[PDB]
């Protein structure tokens, strides 16, 4: 599934995300569109042999189990094709023990490059959230 940004948005607050550990809604929205463009089946392999999967793009090195990355941690304990999912139950969660990390939403490349500092509100607006 192809999520719109206001039905994106919808779901991410109904999931805990708006102001999930100070970085607030429009942070999750913009992360979103510039790691997956809002597709829960995006899947981008990574040059250490890892793979981005989801949403918002979670990474098998650490996070999820892919099978195929070799002394990969499995931090959220999940299979990481449960994170393509429909329901992004699984990514939001997930999410959420990285953000807590330690570099907060730094972890996304594409939240520090195209995020970060910019007008992350234009996301969420005209939303009926």
């Amino acid at each position: 599934k192809v999520f719109g940004r206001c039905e994106l948005a919808a779901a991410m607050k109904r999931h805990g995300l708006d102001n999930y550990r100070g970085y607030s809604l429009g942070n999750w929205v913009c992360a979103a569109k510039f790691e997956s463009n809002f597709n829960t089946q995006a899947t981008n392999r990574n040059t250490d042999g890892s793979t981005d999967y989801g949403i918002l793009q979670i990474n098998s090195r650490w996070w999820c189990n892919d099978g195929r990355t070799p002394g990969s941690r499995n931090l959220c304990n999940i299979p990481c094709s449960a994170l393509l999912s429909s329901d992004i139950t699984a990514s939001v969660n997930c999410a959420k023990k990285i953000v807590s990390d330690g570099n907060g939403m730094n972890a996304w490349v594409a939240w520090r490059n195209r995020c970060k500092g910019t007008d992350v509100q234009a996301w969420i607006r005209g939303c009926r959230l």
